[PDB]
DNA sequence: TTTCC
């Protein structure tokens, strides 16, 4: 089954996806690099301290609060899910090696046993319906842009003004470009207005993995994540062999003579795609409206917040089901892609837009560096982007895409299991849509909240909660899989995103609440994804701008948890034997620190305010805006922060563009 | 200078 073509960094193809700049050549070139972050200033993640830190903190709160989980997959007690050996990893060091990109994943369906297309005219229906309730009746707004993110293929600027140069350029052309690509004419397109070519694969860190320690062995446990090489990326899975990356430290010591500790293993490293970003702009312009659109009127299902916005709405459920998706990414099927577009297409939307829509979903990708003597080569033809990767990371849309697949998924599943009573109102287009419209809202008597894969599944009272029991137990016993399209399965330790759900005795939505993770105040505290980038003087382009200012927003983010209290204390006493500092003091010096040097960057407060007006959102997007692209949104954070973050274009020039791409 | 709501 077809094999993708591949080009190494030397060939054509691949040469003219690199400008004739330095940034962009060195990125064609960019090898496998490695080595300890900068935790904070002046501390490094393999600082022996720290690590020994490390060491002592996690054994502790592993040992005294065990995780309250049943069986069943609800937490109590404690609100721990798991142990904290999550931290024990040499931060910045990835596993060896990554995975490479599939090429195509329809046999990694096929083997899974999933779909390769709608089964039941019901759900075709419900996936269109999906298109023209999130697609239709879209207000402009104008396109905000991450400050210093690359523009990738093929400029690589991080250059504001290069960006929006590019940008309101792109929303001019792309009427062309779609024309183009409509004609077959891919390369004109990107060599015209650098609308194709490839996504370019950064591999990024996940810092926290599983870690268990083993009764029997007394060894720690890596967990082990299964990659694919070369081969087997080429050739979806036909030849070439899928193994587990060793994320073994002791190559620390005999290379860099840096000391590894028992039980610390390299990194998890999650494959990323950066998108060209003439080809994302007219992409991202419609994104946003639809985004604002489900926040809004489908705000049930799709717009969260604070931990009590959830709460309300699962308190009033008899059954709360926390499902959840494996790989959701390299899994999810282009037929969808194919049908958005044609609805899209019947919905009256721009031909030539579906089609530069089309293509982002099919587009190569270049393959950087996995490893060591590995990597600089393209998979997949620009000039006949047919690729089946899933949904590429940077794709401009991909929250959205995956919401489309997993809302839908999510309730054929209640359907199938516990609502059969509900087929006889989708008999049609209209009907479906009066149907989901109503779902969405909250209306009827299965219920969701969702963001992609991240799900809970809701039942009140009726006839399909004696299904929904049901459903909860095939999901639990797991010999089962209860949807075609997806690999779905409970929960262990039901969260939402980001949020626990704490049960009490009771067992029941009812008397349960929402805490949130304490497991996730360490790992964001001391296993950061990237180190403090201090070498970088404009902060609102660090990936990290102001570490010090989460201080100020932990105890409303954390400060429910049932063991907030004795894990500072915890950490306090350890930090002790590790630095003979306070690590309280230390971090209320860096609030203070990071609090000054951001009024410079707002000069809407600006010093005298003093921490001020900003919501604890704010706070947290501060230390971490990697909280933009998957927990909060735009409307979450104040106006004049958002600003510190981001930079808009010309509303006027989003406004005449989106008019061109929509029916109405 | 490293992509993603
Ligand atoms: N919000 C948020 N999500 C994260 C962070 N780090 C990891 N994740 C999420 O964790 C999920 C883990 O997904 P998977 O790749 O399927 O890993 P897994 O859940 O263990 O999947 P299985 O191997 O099937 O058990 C990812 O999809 C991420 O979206 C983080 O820092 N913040």
């Amino acid at each position: 089954p077809r094999r993708a073509p591949a080009f190494p960094l030397s060939d054509i193809k691949a040469q003219m996806l690199f400008a004739n700049n330095i940034k962009a050549q060195q990125a064609s070139k960019r090898s496998f690099k490695e080595g300890a972050i900068e935790t904070y200033e002046g501390l490094l993640s393999v600082d022996p301290r720290f690590l020994s830190f490390k060491n002592e903190l996690s054994r502790y709160l592993t040992d005294h609060f065990p995780a309250n989980v049943d069986e069943y997959g609800r937490v109590y007690g404690n609100g721990v899910r798991t142990n904290f050996f999550g931290m024990r990893h040499m931060n910045g060091f990835p596993m060896i090696p990554a995975t490479w990109p599939l090429a195509s994943n329809l046999k990694k369906r096929a083997d899974a046993d999933l779909a390769d297309g709608p089964v039941s005219e019901r759900d075709n229906l419900l996936f269109r319906a999906a298109v023209r309730l999130m697609f239709s009746d879209l207000e402009p707004v104008p396109l905000k842009i991450r400050k210093g993110s690359s523009t990738c293929i093929p400029y690589f600027s991080n250059d504001m003004g290069t960006k929006i140069e590019i940008a309101e350029r792109a929303l001019e052309k792309a009427e062309e470009a779609g024309n183009l690509m409509l004609q077959g004419k891919f390369d004109d397109a990107y060599q015209l207005h650098q609308m194709g070519g490839a996504y370019y694969v950064v591999y990024r860190a996940q810092s926290t993995d599983a870690i268990t320690l083993d009764p029997k062995t007394g060894k720690f446990v890596s967990k082990d994540r299964m990659v694919a090489d070369f081969e087997y990326a080429v050739t979806g899975g036909e030849q070439g062999s899928l193994f587990a990356a060793s994320k073994d430290a002791s190559r620390l010591k005999e290379q860099y003579g840096i000391d590894v500790p028992d039980g610390f293993f390299c990194e998890r490293r999650r494959t990323a795609m950066g998108g060209p970003f003439a080809l994302n702009a007219p992409i991202m312009a419609v994104a946003q409206p639809v985004r604002n659109k489900i926040y809004s009127k489908y705000a049930y299902t799709f717009h969260h917040t604070t931990r009590l916005n959830k709460e309300e709405k699962v308190k009033e459920w008899s059954l709360c089901v926390a499902t959840d998706v494996s790989d959701h990414d390299t899994f999810w099927p282009g037929w969808l892609r194919d049908l958005i577009c044609d609805e899209l297409l019947n919905m009256g939307y721009a031909p030539w837009w579906v089609k530069l829509f089309e293509t982002s979903l099919k587009l190569p990708v270049y393959v950087g560096a996995p490893a060591p003597e590995q990597g600089h080569t393209l998979l997949g033809d620009p000039s006949n982007p047919d690729l089946e990767v899933g949904l590429s990371s940077g794709q401009g849309a991909t929250d959205l895409m995956g919401t489309l697949l997993m809302s839908i998924t999510y309730l054929v599943m209640q359907l199938d299991h516990t609502a059969p009573h509900l087929n006889s109102r989708i008999k049609d287009m209209p009907s479906a849509c009066r149907f989901l419209d109503s779902y969405w809202q909250g209306h009827e008597e299965i219920r969701q909240i969702s963001k992609s894969d991240d799900a809970m599944l809701g039942w009140t009272k009726g006839r399909a909660l004696v299904g929904g029991h049901r459903l909860f137990e095939m999901l639990k016993e797991g010999k089962v899989n209860p949807s075609p399209y997806m690999k779905i399965s409970y929960q262990h330790g039901g969260a939402f995103l980001g949020d626990i759900l704490l049960y009490d005795s009771r067992r029941e939505p009812g008397s349960a609440i929402f805490v949130g993770n304490i497991n996730s105040m360490l790992n964001n505290q001391f296993s950061p994804e990237y180190g403090v980038q201090s070498g970088v003087r404009d902060r609102s382009k660090r990936k990290r701008p102001f570490p010090g200012l989460a201080w100020a927003s932990m105890k409303d983010t954390y400060g429910a948890c049932p063991i907030y209290s004795d894990v500072l204390e915890a950490i306090e006493r350890c930090w002790w034997n590790a630095f003979g500092e306070s690590y309280r003091a230390y971090r209320e010096d860096m609030l203070k620190r990071d609090t000054l040097e951001l009024s410079r960057y707002v000069a809407s407060m600006a010093r005298q305010a003093g921490l001020a007006e900003l919501t604890p959102i704010d706070l947290e997007v501060l230390a971490d805006p990697n909280k933009l692209q998957y927990k909060w949104t735009e409307a979450d954070v104040s106006a004049n922060i958002h600003e510190v973050l981001m930079h808009g274009v010309s509303v006027e020039k989003t406004e005449r563009f989106l008019r061109s791409v929509m029916p109405r």
